[PDB]
């Protein structure tokens, strides 16, 4: 009583597949920001008189996060480590993988509970980017097209917009990224402190 949702990964990459520097983001750009607190946030009207969304993320991840802004705020918060230590938690759950943070949260929010999961989001770390390309029940990824080789040193673990992955995936009209957030959503380049991005979103069939 598992694998009835499906995933999301959401990530902000260059060109060359760029996500990462000295375990921050290589860029300050506060609207992409914005968008990416949107998506994961975002539940339908009628619904969120109850239901949460959960942004699954790798623990370097969290570390990257400012300690002002965790947890990240109304969304329901899942780290996942190999080392069941201790991220002195608010409520802060941690799992060994992904399927056993699906688990976790299927057995701590259940059709009875008072909060209730909407959609699931995986958020990153490069390395929880590579179990869930590999996760079966992963088929979209709302991805944010950055226009400029900036330097980076940890890189997205699939090239998923490149001619090889073509056959698997593919890059939806702007009207279907649209209402599947839920929103009117920017189309065509977006330019804030000297790089052009844009906003995508990809689907794989399961
Ligand atoms: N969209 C964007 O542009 C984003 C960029 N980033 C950037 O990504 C970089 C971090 O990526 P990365 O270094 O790969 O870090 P991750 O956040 O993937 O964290 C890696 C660690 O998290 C745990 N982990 C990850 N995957 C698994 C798994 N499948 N099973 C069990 N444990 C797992 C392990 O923790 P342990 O060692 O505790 O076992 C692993 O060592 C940073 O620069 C950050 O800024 C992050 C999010 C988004
Ligand atoms: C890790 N991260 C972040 C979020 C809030 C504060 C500092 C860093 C972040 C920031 N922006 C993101 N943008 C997209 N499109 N996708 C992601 N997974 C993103 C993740």
């Amino acid at each position: 009583m598992n694998q009835q949702k499906s995933l999301t990964l959401i990530v902000a990459l260059t060109t060359s597949y760029g996500i990462g520097r000295s375990n921050s983001l290589p860029w300050k750009l506060k609207k992409e920001i914005s968008y990416f607190s949107r998506v994961t946030s975002f539940v339908p009207t009628f619904d969120s008189f109850e239901s949460m969304n959960v942004v699954l993320m790798g623990r370097k991840t969290w570390e990257s996060i400012p300690l002002q802004n965790r947890p990240l705020k109304g969304r329901i918060n899942v780290v996942i480590t190999r080392n069941e230590s201790l991220d002195l938690g608010n409520g802060i759950h941690s799992a060994k993988s992904l399927d056993h943070a699906l688990e976790l949260l299927y057995r701590t929010y259940g059709s009875e509970s008072s909060v209730q999961i909407n959609r699931i989001f995986v958020i990153g770390g490069a390395q929880l980017y590579k179990a869930a390309m590999d996760h079966p029940k992963l088929d979209r990824i709302m991805a944010t097209i950055i226009y400029k080789d900036i330097h980076c040193d940890v890189f997205f673990p699939l090239k998923f917009r490149d001619k090889e992955w073509s056959s698997v995936w593919k890059k939806e009209k702007h009207s279907d990224l649209e209402s599947w957030v839920g929103t009117k959503v920017p189309h065509g380049k977006i330019n804030e402190d000297g790089f052009d991005y844009e906003f995508e979103m990809w689907t794989r069939d399961l």
